[PDB]
């Protein structure tokens, strides 16, 4: 039940996604962010703080960059047990929330890189029938999201998934 509000902050970025959680917080998964670069969305590195670590990575701007948006609250990770959607785009603007069923919180080594993330399965109960890891596009970068009362958080950015249970990962914050 996102609204275009929610969606407009899903933006491509590198060879993935990412997700502005303020004017000013551009978030994203580290390995799809571009190398040998002057500039992130017109911005010299000079007026941007980067905080990443275990494939999350934040930006913060110097300017009001996304001026449109409210802040909305980003949490290290989310309990056990929520159902999370994953706001996959692709190309054309079609808008693909997945649903997932989070669990722990931990510490992996994927594809030898440590990442910080939180599992989850996919919620086959709450997706488009036939809408699973053999059809979903490959990208990572989007953002998991769920409603806290009525209020859209953010808790990670997709990462990494297997067909070997149903399992997504998104890196999280720390
Ligand atoms: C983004 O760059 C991709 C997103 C992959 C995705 O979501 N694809 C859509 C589903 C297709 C079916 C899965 C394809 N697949 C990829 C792998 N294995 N199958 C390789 C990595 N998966 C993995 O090792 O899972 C094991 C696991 C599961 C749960 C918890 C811990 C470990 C995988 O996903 N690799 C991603 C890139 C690496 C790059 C270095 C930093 C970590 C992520 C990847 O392909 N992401
Ligand atoms: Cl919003
Ligand atoms: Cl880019
Ligand atoms: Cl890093």
């Amino acid at each position: 039940h996102a609204p275009p509000t929610l969606w407009s902050r899903v933006t491509k970025f590198g060879s993935g996604w990412g997700f502005w959680v303020s004017p000013t917080v551009f978030i994203t998964t580290t390995h799809v962010v571009p190398t040998g670069v002057k500039e992130f969305f017109g911005e010299p590195l000079s007026s941007i703080a980067i905080h990443q670590a275990g494939e999350f990575t934040q930006f913060r701007f110097s300017k009001k960059m996304r001026p449109d948006l409210t802040g909305m609250v980003l949490e290290e990770g989310c309990p056990e047990g929520t159902v999370c959607s994953v706001l996959i785009k692709r190309d054309s603007g079609e808008l693909l929330p997945l649903a997932v069923r989070m669990g722990a919180i931990a510490s992996m080594r994927i594809q030898g890189r440590l990442v910080h993330g939180q599992s989850g399965m996919l919620l086959t109960g709450a997706n488009a029938k036939g809408m699973d890891l053999g059809t979903i596009p490959g990208d990572c970068g989007a953002p998991y999201v769920h409603k806290r009362g009525n209020d859209w958080v953010v808790c990670g950015v997709h990462a990494a998934a297997t067909k070997s249970g149903n399992t997504v990962v998104c890196a999280v914050q720390a």
